[PDB]
């Protein structure tokens, strides 16, 4: 008891069987039987793309990777940015078990190498605008055989599109909807490859079976915690498919057969017109925008009526921000929710109706939560502040190729450790504590931790920082900070120090000094980690 952890309802929708690619497929050959559904719109240039036209080119590019000789032991990566063709290698590769992993058109050649390092793709999707970092890339990633470009219908520089790769490989008669797709062990069986960013260091590769995916479409049909299926529905969907936010909202909208509408280039005019004339149900946006959607003036322009919600996914927002934007929109509130990409989505939901100021949400159904002592790892109680952790079946399977990764995060029950601090309430509502409002506390006076940071990343030679209290005893706390150096440049504490000094009032002067680290300590959202901050300076003097 241990009625201490927070469950999940259950499910509107059971755990249906089969792999990803078996529902997925599923549902889009029904789809696909309606002329006229429409699968993705691409908002820049208004092509629509129909489940018909979408389910016959995935199947082609399943079974023409199949006769390739791809399968279960091998890995694609999908290079581009959001467009019409991005889920045709995905749905394919997905249809005969062979891994995705996701990456950006203008990630720099360093970032992809390192990614598809990890990842190690025998073929590579690459967009036009790709292509040239993708062969860089190949040069020293021999594993690389193939390269096809998604965005033509002929060969593009001597390489195969999409279209004339299926056409090398499929056999004399094939019927896309004879094709059946490859059954196959969904708790094994790797569907996402993704990157990490996440805590301090290079990005790992979170590998994500099949089984994730499935418990996400339980969660994209369910009433409370995902999107009622009602004809016509639409969403405007401006967050890269290559995080979990994009790319498991997306499947999930394949799924339950809704249109979804795509920006890759964010404008205000066009988002706002896109809204109106496409009469989109719900957008979804990264945090940021968030931000700058509070200080639009032009929403009351557009009818917006049919607009029911605006969410974030795995992003929790300050309770200013997201009452900002609800009220410039006229909405009750908008969907926020926890996740990372180790736990595939969203594992923390606002439900429908169900929201609570400054919540985060609720556990999803499949899930339960807890809160544990920072020190003691003992489950807490009501209203108590520990680190979040969850269990459920959309918890990676691990790091590609990092087992000492994982094993420090998720424990010998199952249980993934957030690195974040939470508590949750009498109804079961969570709070993710903010780094941002734990305000330091010298003397009497206050002060943010991130005003302070923004004193020190002005410095020409500071290139990085984290601001914490360090606890004195004389005094509370005396503000403190980690400093990365720019490479290249010498400070001392003391030179710091004064240059502080000489731009806050006095009860904001760092008098708990500067120790001089390699890298601010992040949590696995991104997030400084104010903890680990602290340790550091403690350790230090």
């Amino acid at each position: 008891d241990a009625k201490n952890i927070k469950k999940g309802p259950a499910p509107f929708y059971p755990l249906e069987d089969g792999t990803a690619g078996e529902q997925l497929h599923k549902a889009m050959k029904r789809y696909a039987l309606v002329p006229g559904t429409i699968a993705f719109t691409d908002a820049h240039i208004e092509v629509n793309i129909t489940y018909a036209e979408y389910f016959e080119m995935s199947v082609r590019l399943a079974e023409a990777m199949k006769r390739y000789g791809l399968n279960t032991n091998h890995r694609i990566v999908v290079c581009s940015e959001n467009s019409l063709q991005f889920f045709m290698p995905v749905l394919g590769a997905l249809f005969i078990g062979v891994a995705v992993a996701p990456a950006n058109d203008i990630y720099n050649e360093r970032e992809l190498l390192n990614s598809m390092n990890i990842s190690q793709p025998t073929v590579v999707f690459v967009s036009k605008k790709g292509l040239q970092k993708i062969l860089n890339v190949q040069k020293k990633l021999p594993i690389i055989q193939k390269i096809i470009i998604m965005d033509s219908k002929t060969d593009y520089q001597g390489f195969q599109s999409m279209y004339t790769f299926v056409t090398s490989h499929l056999p004399p008669g094939f019927n896309e909807y004879d094709f059946v797709p490859e059954s196959f062990d969904r708790d094994k069986t790797i569907a996402l490859i993704m990157n990490s960013s996440g805590s301090t260091g290079l990005p790992k590769g979170v590998a994500l079976p099949h089984r994730t995916a499935c418990v996400r479409f339980s969660h994209a049909r369910d009433p409370i915690f995902g999107n009622q299926i009602i004809p016509d529905t639409a969403i405007l969907s401006v967050v890269p498919f290559h995080h979990g936010f994009g790319m498991f909202t997306t499947l999930g909208y394949l799924i339950c057969g809704f249109r979804v509408v795509l920006m890759y280039r964010f404008e205000e005019e066009l988002f706002l017109r896109s809204l109106q004339d496409y009469k989109i149900q719900s957008a979804l946006l990264v945090p940021t925008l968030f931000s700058f959607f509070a200080k639009s003036t032009l929403i009351d322009k557009y009818d917006l009526s049919n607009l029911h919600e605006i969410a974030s996914g795995g992003a929790p927002l300050s309770k200013e921000v997201g009452e900002a934007v609800a009220k410039r929109f006229h909405l009750p509130g908008i969907r926020q929710g926890y996740g990372l990409t180790e736990t595939t989505s969203a594992i923390l939901i606002t439900p429908e109706g169900d929201d609570k100021p400054g919540a985060v949400g609720k556990v999803v159904p499949f899930f339960e939560a807890k809160v544990v002592d920072l020190d003691t790892g003992k489950t807490l109680g009501v209203n108590q502040r520990g680190e979040l952790c969850v269990r459920g079946p959309m918890i990676m399977s691990g790091y590609v190729n990092n087992p000492e990764a994982t094993n420090a995060l998720i424990d010998k029950d199952g249980w993934l450790h957030s690195g974040d601090i939470a508590y949750w309430d009498e109804d079961e509502h969570f709070f993710i504590v903010d780094r941002l409002k734990s305000l330091i506390k010298y003397k009497g006076y206050q002060v943010a931790p991130a005003e302070l940071e923004s004193i020190l990343l002005q410095h020409p030679n500071i290139f990085d920082a984290g601001v914490a209290g360090l606890p004195d005893d004389d005094a509370g706390e005396l503000p403190a900070a980690v400093v990365v150096l720019e490479h290249g440049k010498t400070m001392t504490e003391k030179e710091i120090v004064d240059y502080v000094a000489s731009q806050v009032t006095t009860a904001k002067k760092l008098r708990g000094g500067v120790v001089f680290v390699d890298e601010v300590p992040k949590g696995l959202t991104g997030k400084l980690d104010a903890r680990k901050i602290r340790e550091i300076l403690i350790k230090a003097k």
